[PDB]
């Protein structure tokens, strides 16, 4: 079967033959690249943003924020129950795709807390990570596809050259290595937060295709058919 | 002039003449006593209960949920900016009442964290603490009315006697020390968590009056005429 | 080649053969079973302990602490650079062994946190896990030899039947499951805490063999010949 | 009777008069100006620098390092036991001062944990605060002397221009509202880290006096005379 996806998206392109507004936005993306919810983004191309993302079982509403530096922040929301949708066991992670057209989808920091709260208090779980830039041999992430760590330990999610020059059609994904324990029969309340910071520079007119924050099953693979508006998540555009 | 009052109320005791459903109910309270969102609390009188509260600022929902070891859990949430009700600073507490009737109302562990964030993986600023302790001399703590710590090394919000014999018509509020930044200016988003545990014991029949989690303006005083029903919170029913 | 290892050791039996003292003992051991810093352990059997582990690369000194609830604590130290000796990717985690003699190795909740800090605010990293008890499919630990979760959700590293009694010669491991980075060549400080419970009960007059927190090379495993008294970190007594 | 005061000293200014070593230093100050250990300091004038500082209860070693975007590290300790030095409950806080030469004394961020834990993964009493940016009216601290926020959002501790020229003889502090629980009775282990950065410029061919993070009782004050060499936390120079 598919993999199971729940995914924030930084759309850069509009595939308004998909469903996408036609502009950049940013969207909520619940087992489907067409979004449950977007707001329209202002990319600042070369210029470093950042995403806050949170949810939290009680409240049911996942909702992400893009901002950067001395600028105006776009905000997204879904009210949504994360426990009907994904199974007990996740991994997370982010991806990126170029097509046709291209961009570079560098990540500069990644942030991610989750906690599982029961009605023992000494029945519960967290985790929590951070990367202010990242290694160059990684061991605590599975690197998928064109994903790799250049040599200022930057996260270049799809190929670049070595003068930084991104390529058309690649597609990349890191995940964090330990399965994220969000759900279980007997939890009161779940809920996380995840940070990323990310440089997008394009020499092209219209830059694309995007990132995503994308939480799925353990064993999620890049699919076969993902690349460019499919942001490396999906296998087609139902 | 008054303080502004923002809360999450445990009551016990249904005051049907001031809008209380005619049940023992969670509420959030925005400014009155007559909560803008309630749902029927199952109490279990003898039993430690546990209390999480949350917010953030893109979602605008502010969520409770209350729970018992081995038994179903009761949530309610409220859409609300409190951007827009509370000032940019504020002072955080727990607060309780008896009335005509009565019950004790022990706080075993209380926690909270708020955050600030704009453009990095770091927050501009953020605050925690946690007591799962509360000491015989509580300078963090800034105790008004009956609050007091016992030998057990518990608080106790309202009059309680050497046996555990709680006391008719109590008031009693605990704050924290420091005020907590809750937004600003140049804010992208802001947060806070809360949690606490609690024993509530009867002689009664029907106990009374209740506990809350509230957030206020810094100077906040226990106003006069909050007794029972206004469970230290407000000068009136309005 | 042989593993790294890093270990606190909660040692119940005494082996005097390999220089253990002659009683009960906390110790660090530093590529050796043959501990380089002891302290004399006053065991609870059949009471709940708890072991609370820090380091930083600063100050260089490995501290252990063991206590119970109404006990006096005992302490241990060593004064050593850890980078010296371990690789700069590492797993964490936690053995136990019983040989002729035998005791339970139960672990009622784990924690650890880890960080990595230069100055760019933006170059670093951190760590935290936390488990308060374990799920029947502990899918972010790795688990070895005999150790398993049971039904009240502790985690067995060592066998018990059904009805909970212990058996010998038996040898179990849990870590975790994401790599640590502990040390890169431009590092400032590196820290690390860790925190277990653990309940060891024998129906013996001599319990063994004990409990070890470890720290070794990403791909570890038990090595032949390391039951009993080798704690299932050892492949001799060197 | 005068303040109890531990510091971490950064000494841009050699007072041989008083015992200083005869360059510029790092020092470790218990109950006194006479640092009890000293290193010297490997001091970049005009580049953003950070300290790190930790401390716990059972290896009773107080640690400091100090470092420049990677490069220039300079470390101190000093074996202590802080519970008999400091009272259960105090006030944490940075200073600094400027006498006959001058440097600006910037902080530009400042956090701070402490912790208390006993018989569980959970701590009985947590303490945390983390400012990236200041207030303009930052009502979480207790600023004294010269002490002010900026309009970019520096704590400046000393007086600097309009246009940011430091001036001599001027002496500023800022400590966190809240007081810290750093020991109990039957506390089993007790530990604190803090983290600063800052900016010491100067058009002085040498710079004075310097900045240092302390710990002091709740009550503490500039005491009279605590201008320059004293670092605006002693009377005298005994
Ligand atoms: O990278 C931008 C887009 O490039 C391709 O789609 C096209 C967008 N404009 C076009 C113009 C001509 C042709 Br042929 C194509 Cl395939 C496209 C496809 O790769 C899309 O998946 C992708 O979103
Ligand atoms: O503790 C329960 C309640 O007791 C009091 O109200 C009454 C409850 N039963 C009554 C019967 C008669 C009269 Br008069 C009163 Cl005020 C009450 C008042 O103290 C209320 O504020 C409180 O909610
Ligand atoms: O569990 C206690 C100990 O049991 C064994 O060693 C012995 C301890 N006392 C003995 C008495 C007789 C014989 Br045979 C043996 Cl092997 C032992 C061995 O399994 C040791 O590794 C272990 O420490
Ligand atoms: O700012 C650096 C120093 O300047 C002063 O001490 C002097 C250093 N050189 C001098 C030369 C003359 C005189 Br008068 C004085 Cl007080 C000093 C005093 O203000 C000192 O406390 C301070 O450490
Ligand atoms: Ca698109
Ligand atoms: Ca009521
Ligand atoms: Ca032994
Ligand atoms: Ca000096
Ligand atoms: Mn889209
Ligand atoms: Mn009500
Ligand atoms: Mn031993
Ligand atoms: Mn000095």
């Amino acid at each position: 079967m598919a993999d199971t996806i729940v995914a924030v998206e930084l759309d850069s392109y509009p595939n308004t033959d998909i469903g996408d507004p036609n502009y950049p936005h940013i969207g909520i993306d619940i087992k489907s690249i067409r979004s449950k919810s977007t707001a329209r983004w202002n990319m600042q191309t070369g210029k470093v943003g950042t995403v806050h993302i949170s949810y939290n079982s009680v409240a049911k509403r996942l909702s992400a924020v893009v901002s950067y530096s001395g600028s105006s922040s776009t905000t997204v929301s879904y009210d949504v129950d994360l426990n009907n949708v994904l199974p007990e066991w996740v991994r997370v992670g982010l991806s990126a795709t170029t097509g046709l057209y291209k961009e570079t989808n560098t990540i500069l920091s990644w942030s991610f807390t989750s906690k599982l709260k029961t009605n023992s208090i000494a029945d519960e779980n967290s985790l929590h990570f951070s990367f202010h830039k990242f290694s160059q041999n990684p061991k605590d992430l599975i690197l998928q596809g064109d994903a790799f760590t250049d040599s200022d330990g930057n996260l270049q999610l799809t190929k670049v050259s070595s003068s930084g020059d991104p390529q058309g059609n690649s597609v990349g994904r890191a995940l964090f290595y330990a399965p994220v324990h969000i759900w279980e029969k007997s939890a009161v309340v779940a809920s996380f937060d995840a940070t990323f910071t990310f440089l997008i520079k394009s020499p092209d007119r219209e830059p694309a295709d995007g990132i995503t924050f994308f939480i799925a099953n353990t064993d999620t693979s890049i699919p076969s058919g993902s690349g460019g508006r499919l942001l490396g998540l999906f296998p087609d555009a139902n």
